[PDB]
């Protein structure tokens, strides 16, 4: 879902 947007996998390395 978020995981999938560049946004989300920016802050989300170790959150994803």
């Amino acid at each position: 879902g978020c995981c999938s947007h560049p946004a989300c996998a920016g802050n989300n390395q170790h959150i994803c």
